[PDB]
């Protein structure tokens, strides 16, 4: 068939690195690109094609129980050893990551339709807001 | 509520670069990670949490008509000017991107529930497989 319409999810990607390297893509872009899965949405009627491709990489995965200290290696991010403790403060989830960096941790809370995540390291604070889908 | 279950889509992200820099993430990966919007998937069961974060960047949008040569920039990858021509070879969609790189192009075709994509540049072949959702 010539019909390529639809939503296509990547399941393998062989030698993307060498193809991008032949196109002189910068090292740091290639390092992340080879970790991305692609989703291609193709719309085709007659000779006319529209292709929308999105790339996603699995950015951080962590399991924990509130109140139970655990060692983790911040593999994915900075790759350090911390001893993390997550506790409730009211309805706010509070995580302290004890280790090399001072004031390292995060807070997560819900307000209505929105999840708020405050990330801290040193004197830097990152505020993120997510909408429930 | 102490319920953070669900799928959550990023709608705001302030001072991400500063927090990442304070953790010592190479300039390279930060200016990539900032480019992306995130999705958080939280599975919460009592005191136990499973958090899976992913990052997405919109990426390549392409419109072409088969058999019509057109100039384009290869935005998405190296952003070079090519004259692209997409034609059918039987059921295989073949694209030649004429310009600075030799043997530059791609081929894609359906077999069963799967889409096969071969990308070429120079002596490099990248082979991708997608599954129809």
């Amino acid at each position: 068939t010539r019909d390529q319409n639809g939503t296509w999810e990547m399941e393998s990607n062989e030698n993307f690195e060498g193809y991008m390297k032949a196109l002189d893509i910068d090292f740091c872009t290639r390092k992340i690109a080879v970790r991305c899965t692609q989703t291609k949405v193709i719309d085709q009627d007659g000779d006319n094609f529209k292709d929308k491709t999105t790339s996603t990489f699995r950015n951080y995965d962590v399991d924990f129980t509130v109140g139970v200290e655990f060692d983790e290696y911040t593999k994915s991010l900075d790759n350090r050893h911390v001893k993390a403790l997550v506790t409730w403060e009211g309805d706010v989830l509070v995580c302290v990551q004890k280790g090399e960096k001072e004031n390292r941790g995060w807070k997560k809370w819900i307000e209505g339709d929105k999840l708020y995540l405050e990330l801290t390291c040193g004197d830097q604070v990152c505020r993120q807001v997510f909408k429930k889908k």
